[PDB]
């Protein structure tokens, strides 16, 4: 019953420094310029132990399968190769991807009827909120 309150089909919303994030991770400008016009659908799951987290959208579709505390290792949207750990601190899902030295961290937290995702890199935070669809 662990995510049971991310569980569902969301729809991005809103999102604000987006681009920003973007540089700070190293994305080029025509995958910034694509990937912040896409309007994503986030599906998340769970069967068991496993929690599967779904994005579509006219960009990219992506999907990951994986159990809290277990490193994967994930092909970002913009091509990173990257090793991944997501684990649930607090009732926030909480994700950190780690490739050629750097690390990002990308949390999931439920507020109110939404689900708002933080990514950070550094000092650059995006917020982006979704909502059911
Ligand atoms: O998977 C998510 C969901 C978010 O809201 C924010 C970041 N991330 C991770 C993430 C990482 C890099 C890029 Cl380029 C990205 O861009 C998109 C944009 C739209 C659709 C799919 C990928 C999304």
């Amino acid at each position: 019953h662990m995510c049971d309150a991310f569980v569902g089909t969301w729809k991005l919303v809103s999102s604000e420094n987006f681009d920003d994030y973007m540089k700070e991770v190293g994305v080029g400008f025509a995958t910034r310029k694509v990937a912040g016009m896409a309007k994503p659908n986030m599906i998340i799951s769970v069967n068991g132990d496993v929690i599967t987290i779904k994005s579509e959208s006219t960009f990219k579709n992506t999907e990951i399968s994986f159990i809290l505390g277990q490193e994967f290792d994930e092909v970002t949207a913009d091509d990173r190769k990257v090793k991944s750990t997501i684990t649930l601190d607090g009732g926030v899902l909480v994700h950190v991807q780690k490739w050629d030295g750097k690390s990002t961290t990308i949390k999931r937290k439920r507020e109110d009827d939404k689900l708002v995702v933080e990514c950070v890199m550094k000092g650059v935070t995006s917020t982006r909120v979704y909502e059911r669809a």
